[PDB]
């Protein structure tokens, strides 16, 4: 009864499209900006092989495997692979991860809907004739009365009623692909959205290169990115960097990737499948997200300032900086319009992706039907995104504690679990099986040594070099959202326990 993804093409976009997402966009020129552009990539395309690539071959894997017994989440699938209880509360982090990123990414994907809204109607600012400045405050207000940024001392948030409104539109188109399952909703979505987002990407590369001022152009911006810095390699804060950004954008270690994977049919090839959907996300994310605000940004006001902007974080680039330069263009307000229109359609098939798993857990271990198990799943999102909508820096709590350790910590649990509990002949026996392809010969070994002894470090060098100066130097209210997420995780435990204790009240009926 299980449903399963209708064509080969729509399995790969819709992998495409949980993949390819605001982290293209948004994140990935955020992390090179500031960590040297060119020096940033070495390591990126190094986490990326290493990394990258080897973990999605083991989620597919995972996935495909679950789903054959009709499991598509990790406490679960956890349990098939490891038969221990603590295989379970392991695998809880594969609901909370992705629920805990859902709560503040549709968020942002809302953002992006209701800025697509506004410029579309040209309900924009309007700058003056050279001054920075003059300019990009504009934009800055603009963002800031949106989201509601704090004007005083208590740190609270109070966004506009549009962006309010917009929020609910945005949570229910999400529910309205969601309820219609795997292969009428989010297949069916991919197929339109894929396309659509590519030709929007490109045309606005086409748009950017053409951009040129006293300041320089497009190719400087390239230029920064795409040239090395060996004397960089050795700085282990760029590595954290870059293997953060690999799993975030890949969407690894949200247990996402794992329950898409449970709907293809046990005997489809997942080792051609896996790699597309993984190639294709870094082409969108270097080529396209790498040539759109980067380049932009350098040929308006030089790399020294582009980093700036970059290391000023708080959404500047894509939010208040492109627009701005936009605005400077003829047809820029339409072309800001473009940018966050793509935006949206790169969020909404993520954001679809990332609430997929609470979805199939209730549906697979609860039993729930899918109506249901959407509404709920979209209700538990919607009420905790309260926390990220109302109280300023909650939105950075979750991204760390889920978006950024959360998933490097389980994508080595899930690699352990699988390739060294399991039993690595019999991973590597699972991965092959089917393939239109088969796995490199070397990678078994790097799979099986290489990846978790680099994530291990990784995991290590952070904790002891950098997480402490967070544990401690940040305002009192961390501790509301830390509160808040701890108690999700008991929650869904709690979930866990239940689907357990009605799994042996059923199974001691039939004997
Ligand atoms: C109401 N639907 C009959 C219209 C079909 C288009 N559609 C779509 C396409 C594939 C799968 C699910 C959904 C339903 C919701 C939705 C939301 C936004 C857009 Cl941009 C299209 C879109
Ligand atoms: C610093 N914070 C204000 C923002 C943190 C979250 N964020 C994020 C999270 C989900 C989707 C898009 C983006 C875009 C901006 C960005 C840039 C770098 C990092 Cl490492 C995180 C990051
Ligand atoms: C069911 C959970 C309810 C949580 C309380 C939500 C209160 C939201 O309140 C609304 O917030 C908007 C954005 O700031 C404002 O524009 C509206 O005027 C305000 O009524
Ligand atoms: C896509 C549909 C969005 C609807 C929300 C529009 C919010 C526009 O703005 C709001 O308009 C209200 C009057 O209608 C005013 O009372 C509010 O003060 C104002 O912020
Ligand atoms: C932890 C998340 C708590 C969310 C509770 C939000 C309660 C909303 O509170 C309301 O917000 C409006 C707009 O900001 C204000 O105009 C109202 O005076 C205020 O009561
Ligand atoms: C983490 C929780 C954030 C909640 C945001 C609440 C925003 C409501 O706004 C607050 O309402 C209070 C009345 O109760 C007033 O005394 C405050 O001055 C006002 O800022
Ligand atoms: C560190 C990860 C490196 C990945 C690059 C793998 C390139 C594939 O390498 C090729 O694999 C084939 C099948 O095993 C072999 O038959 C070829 O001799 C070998 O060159
Ligand atoms: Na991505
Ligand atoms: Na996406």
């Amino acid at each position: 009864k299980r449903e399963h993804w209708a064509t080969r093409l729509g399995l790969i976009l819709a992998m495409a499209g949980n993949a390819v997402g605001l982290g293209n966009f948004l994140r990935f020129p955020v992390q090179a900006a500031e960590n040297g552009g060119g020096a940033f990539m070495i390591p990126y395309i190094i986490a990326f092989l290493l990394v990258g690539i080897p973990l999605m071959w083991i989620e597919w894997a995972m996935g495909r495997y679950g789903g054959a017994q009709g499991h598509g989440t990790t406490p679960a699938i956890f349990y098939l692979l490891w038969r221990n209880r603590f295989a379970k509360i392991l695998g809880v982090f594969g609901l909370w991860i992705p629920l805990v990123v859902a709560i503040y990414y549709v968020y942002i994907e809302s953002w992006t809907l209701g800025f697509a809204i506004k410029f579309l109607v040209g309900l924009v600012p309007e700058p003056p004739p050279t001054d920075p400045d003059s300019i990009l405050r504009p934009f800055k207000e603009f963002l800031y009365s949106y989201i509601g940024v704090p004007k005083g001392d208590e740190p609270i948030l109070k966004p506009s009623l549009f962006a309010y409104i917009v929020f609910l539109i945005t949570m229910f188109i999400n529910v309205s692909i969601l309820i219609r399952g795997i292969s009428k909703g989010i297949e069916r979505f991919a197929k339109i959205a894929m396309p659509t987002l590519f030709i929007l990407a490109v045309f606005l590369v086409i748009r950017v290169f053409l951009l040129e001022t006293p300041n320089g152009t497009a190719a400087d911006g390239l230029n920064f990115l795409w040239t090395p810095d060996f004397e960089k390699l050795k700085d282990p804060g760029v590595w954290i960097a870059a293997v953060g950004q690999i799993f975030f954008t890949l969407s690894l270690g949200f247990g996402a990737i794992i329950t898409y994977a449970s709907y293809v049919r046990k005997d489809q090839d997942i080792v051609l499948s896996g790699l597309t959907a993984a190639t294709l996300n870094e082409k969108a994310e270097v080529i396209l997200g790498g040539s759109i605000s980067i380049p932009a940004a350098v040929a308006f006001f030089g790399v020294a300032n582009a980093v700036a902007i970059a290391k000023a974080g708080a959404f500047n680039l894509g939010f208040i900086t492109l627009p701005a330069i936009f605005s400077q263009t003829a047809g820029g307000t339409f072309l800001g319009f473009l940018w966050f229109f793509l935006l949206f359609f790169a969020g909404l098939t993520s954001s679809i992706a990332i609430m997929q798993p609470m979805i199939a857990f209730l549906e697979d271990e609860l039993k729930l039907s899918r109506k249901h198990a959407v509404l709920w799943t979209a209700a538990i999102v919607f009420f905790s995104a309260h926390l990220v909508m109302f109280l300023n820096k909650s939105l950075d709590e979750m991204d760390f504690w889920a978006g950024t350790i959360g998933v490097v910590f389980f994508g080595l649990t899930e690699l352990i679990i699988f390739f060294w509990i399991f039993g690595a002949d019999k991973a590597w026996e699972e991965i092959n099986r089917g393939g239109i392809i088969k796995v490199p010969r070397i990678y078994y070994y790097v799979m099986r040594y290489i990846t978790p002894a680099f994530l291990a470090v990784l995991l290590v060098v952070w904790a002891r070099e950098y997480i402490p100066k967070i544990m401690e130097e940040t305002h009192w209210t961390v501790w509301i959202t830390r509160f808040y997420i701890i108690g999700l995780f008991l929650f869904l435990t709690f979930l866990v326990f239940l689907a357990e204790r009605r799994r042996n009240h059923e199974s001691a009926g039939t004997l």
